[PDB]
């Protein structure tokens, strides 16, 4: 494990703060499986947020963090906790296959529906 290897650009992922976890040391992001979603409606202004992470403890346990509410404010919080590594995978891709109708692995020609959940990349 030494000298230099695959450049491209290393992404860094940080634990949301909303998530207790996050604070908890150790706690990381589960590779790069950070993605935020976001919904609008020509309701009386309603917009809603959907945010699935995957986080990894220590304990050989994964934890599927997710976060909804309202566009702007902070919302619920529910967390979910999987003893098996696929299992949690299966509901990150699911779920947000399910709100995006496309595969995370086909991301490339994410077709963005009218109504559905939409894929952004937050900002700094």
């Amino acid at each position: 494990g030494s000298s230099g290897s695959s450049g491209a650009e290393k992404r860094i992922i940080r634990v949301d703060p909303t998530c207790p976890l996050s604070s908890n040391p150790g706690t990381q992001v589960y590779e790069d499986y950070n993605c935020t979603l976001n919904q609008t409606n020509i309701e009386n202004n309603n917009n809603k947020f959907y945010i699935i992470q995957l986080l990894q403890d220590s304990n050989r346990f994964f934890t599927c963090w997710n976060r909804w509410g309202r566009v702007g404010e902070v919302g619920q919080s529910k967390i979910n906790h999987f003893t098996r590594l696929e299992d949690a995978k299966k509901d990150f891709e699911k779920k947000f296959r399910e709100k995006t109708k496309n595969n995370w692995a086909e991301r490339d020609h994410f077709v963005s529906h009218p109504g559905k959940y939409t894929l952004i990349e937050v900002q700094a």
